């Protein structure tokens, strides 16, 4: 048995950590969220869920992963019926590649569109540009006519053929991808060194020129105004919720693989308190550049700061390149914009793919000898299936997977996780695992938010996400409904993983009724005492114990 790798250094670990919680969406997402719901109020709950359900979550994954030294399928022997969930989570990984890599395929079609005196998106003289452009807007018109080529696209049902620019973008993409993930951490954890650090390089940069230009000021004060009568409202909190649950990384697979390569007498204690404080004040820092840039803009245009705020994939590449156009040294700058969001995009896609593969091939060991062969044919997958995304009508495709591939799936991946791990485990196994590891046992504040706050934050994220599910769209165009079907098929198929492995185990197992869910629910390290019929799940104490 070949010995487990693992992480070179300490660093490589953190910045694997750091660069796959820090992506495109933390960076531009979180901060208008925030302002959208009463700026520095929204605050409050959202550090309240970070106290009481995120952080928990993250260092349960963190010291699972650690533990088991496994990934997110084989390090369900601690209850075997439920293993089902980590096979959910690399799903939900794989199908998050399938248009995620799109993104950051876009991003280096407009980084090679960006090496030129005169950037495509300042003016509308141009053949994609429609008659009705009038300074749609010149970079709207030219993300979506000139890059994406939506107006040849009827809808999903009229995807067409793949843009070869934009199959070209990918590839290279995708070329990156597997010769960074292709030998395992050992390179991994030193492209991380570059892709995970480069970002807060040029997210100072781009502060820097930002606050000195005129209007920034202003965007900064509305992006920090503290409106607390906000607060009395049921969806400042239900966000709040949701971009804990969405932002932190958990339910993937991701930190479980990540911690899988840390040595047994690791920290996971404070990697987990670490990696996730420097991820909330990424979020929050990024906000300072995103609303010093719309507060610019908003003054150019002598409009308020909520309408120069879209919604939607374009918001990144239409909003703050449209700001970059009008700086001095623009082509230097939108250089740097999208090298930034290439390194952004890259090292999170490096991490789900690595999630998927650690999974798979820790589970099967017909792949543990061959990690070169399985990379190749994970990242071939995923580019033959992100070449969907890529057509004339790719947006919506895009629009439909963001929707759909992790939804309501993560937020149930990890409420099964969380029960799994403090209920049918134990909180009180699951701490002594943690002391044995890093010789600190978790306190009552731990073990509590594990059992009781975390699953039941975690059930109500998924109620309300169920509940008040809003059918994707993208501009004027309405989701047919056999889209929408075929998105919650793509929704389900992750989470049906649960109840489909629970059924395969529990009739794998040989024995009667009673020994058929004492061999699925106890762990296996527990096998001699369920042998003598010692069944800790059976007896209501292990339940009820915290
Ligand atoms: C969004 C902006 C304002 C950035 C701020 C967010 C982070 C800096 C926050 C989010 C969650 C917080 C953590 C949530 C929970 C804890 C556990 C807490 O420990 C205990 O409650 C005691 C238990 C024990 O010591 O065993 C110590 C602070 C810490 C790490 C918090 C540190 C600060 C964190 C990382
Ligand atoms: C394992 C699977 C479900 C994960 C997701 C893969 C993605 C890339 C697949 C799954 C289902 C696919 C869709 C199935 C149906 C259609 C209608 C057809 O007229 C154009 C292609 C289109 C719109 C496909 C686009 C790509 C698609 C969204
Ligand atoms: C011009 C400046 C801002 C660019 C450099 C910013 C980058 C390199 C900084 C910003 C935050 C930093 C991290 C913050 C704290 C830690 C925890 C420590 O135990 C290991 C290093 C690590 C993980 C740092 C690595 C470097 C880091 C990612
Ligand atoms: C649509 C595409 C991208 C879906 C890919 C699904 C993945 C999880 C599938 C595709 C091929 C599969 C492998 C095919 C061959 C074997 C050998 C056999 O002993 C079962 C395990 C193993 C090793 C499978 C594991 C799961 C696997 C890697
Ligand atoms: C698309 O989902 C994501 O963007 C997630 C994540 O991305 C992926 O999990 C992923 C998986 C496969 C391919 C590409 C990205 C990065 C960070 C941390 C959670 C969340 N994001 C805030
Ligand atoms: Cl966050
Ligand atoms: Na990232």
């Amino acid at each position: 048995a070949q010995d487990r790798e693992t992480w070179g250094k300490k660093i490589d670990f953190l910045l694997s950590v750091i660069g796959f919680a820090v992506d495109l969406a933390n960076v531009w997402r979180f901060p208008y969220l925030c302002y959208k719901n009463g700026g520095g109020a929204f605050l409050v709950p959202y550090l309240l869920f970070m106290v009481i359900a995120g952080m928990p979550l993250f260092y349960m994954e963190l010291a699972l992963g650690q533990f088991n030294r496994e990934g997110a399928a084989g390090v369900w022997k601690i209850c075997p019926i439920l293993k089902g969930v980590g096979f959910t989570v690399i799903l939900i990984s794989l199908y998050v590649g399938f248009f995620y890599n799109v993104i950051i395929a876009w991003a280096l079609h407009y980084l090679f569109s960006s090496f030129t005196t005169e950037l495509p998106w300042i003016h509308c003289n141009n053949s994609w540009n429609s008659p009705n452009c009038s300074d749609t807007t010149p970079a709207a018109e030219y993300f979506e006519r000139g890059v994406l080529h939506l107006h040849q696209s009827h809808g999903i049902d009229d995807l067409g053929p793949p843009r070869w620019q934009l199959t070209a973008c990918l590839v290279l993409v995708i070329v990156l991808l597997y010769f960074s993930l292709w030998k395992g951490v050992k390179t991994s954890g030193k492209v991380v060194w570059i892709t995970a650090t480069m970002p807060y390089v040029v997210l100072t940069a781009l502060l820097l020129r930002g606050v000195t230009l005129p209007g920034a000021i202003d965007g900064i004060r509305a992006y920090l105004s503290v409106d607390f009568y906000r607060l009395c409202e049921a969806s400042v909190w239900i966000d709040a919720a949701t971009q804990v649950c969405f932002s932190l990384g958990v339910g993937f697979g991701v930190l479980i693989a990540f911690s899988s390569y840390n040595k047994f007498t690791n920290n996971c204690y404070r990697d987990a308190i670490v990696t996730t404080s420097i991820n909330s004040l990424t979020s929050f820092s990024s906000g300072f550049v995103v609303f010093s840039f719309l507060g610019y803009m908003a003054q150019k245009h002598s409009v308020p700061i909520g309408d120069v705020a879209k919604d939607g994939p374009g918001l990144i590449f239409i909003i703050y390149p449209e700001a970059i156009a009008t700086l001095p040294l623009s082509s230097a700058w939108a250089v740097v914009f999208f090298i930034m969001l290439l390194t952004l995009g890259i090292d999170s896609a490096m991490g789900g793919m690595e999630s998927v593969i650690t999974g798979l091939i820790d589970e099967f060991q017909l792949l543990h000898r061959h990690r070169e062969l399985f990379t190749l044919f994970i990242v071939l997958a995923t580019f033959l299936l992100s070449l969907f995304c890529v057509t004339n009508g790719g947006i919506y495709v895009f629009t439909l997977l963001d929707h759909f591939a992790a939804g309501t799936s993560i937020l149930f991946g990890v409420l099964i996780e969380a029960i799994g791990v403090a209920w049918f485990y134990g909180v009180g196994q699951f701490s002594d695992d943690i002391q044995q590891m890093t010789g600190q046992r978790p306190s009552l504040y731990w073990r509590l938010c594990w059992k009781l706050v975390s699953p039941c934050f975690l059930l109500f994220v998924v109620v309300v996400s169920i509940v008040t599910f809003r059918p994707p769209h993208y501009g004027a165009y309405i989701f047919p409904d056999w889209a929408n079907a075929l998105g919650w098929v793509i929704a389900t198929s992750s989470m049906a993983m649960v109840p489909i492995y629970a059924a395969y185990k529990f009739c794998s197992l040989p024995g009667s009724f009673r020994e058929k869910l004492a061999y699925a629910i106890a762990p296996e390290k527990d096998r001699e005492l369920v042998d003598r019929g010692e069944v800790r799940q059976f007896t209501l104490r292990h339940w009820l114990k915290v």
